[PDB]
């Protein structure tokens, strides 16, 4: 599924991301836009043979099970698939376990690079939420 802007900030806030950890939900609506054009679908494979998947492009060297990422963990207990549904909650879920591991939003590098320190209001301005 392919989101809209506003349907995912009501999605992300309803699922109670809104927030979390101190990041607004603008924030969250940001690093989605940047790390998947808002498609649940989106893969993305690493150098390193890991591969990033869903909304929130959550990588499997830590967080969920590929079953062909070598020596990785799956520290969100979840098949990498759900993490491509069009129901965000295991991805919200999961991204609630990354941003709660000590580095904040910082664990998503297009975040880092294209949303910290920036207007992030403006991702969710308009929405009826
Ligand atoms: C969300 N991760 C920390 C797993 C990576 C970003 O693409
Ligand atoms: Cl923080
Ligand atoms: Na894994």
């Amino acid at each position: 599924k392919v989101f809209g802007r506003c349907e995912l900030a009501a999605a992300m806030k309803r699922h109670g991301l809104d927030n979390y950890r101190g990041y607004s939900l603008g924030n969250w609506v940001c690093a989605a836009k940047f790390e998947s054009n808002f498609n649940t679908q989106a893969t993305n494979r690493n150098t390193d043979g890991s591969t990033d998947y869903g909304i929130l492009q959550i990588n499997s060297r830590w967080w969920c099970n590929d079953g062909r990422t070598p020596g990785s963990r799956n520290l969100c207990n979840i098949p990498c698939s759900a993490l491509l549904s069009s129901d965000i909650t295991a991805s919200v879920n999961c991204a609630k376990k990354i941003v709660s591991d000590g580095n904040g939003m910082n664990a998503w590098v297009a975040w880092r690079n294209r949303c910290k320190g920036t207007d992030v209001q403006a991702w969710i301005r308009g929405c009826r939420l």
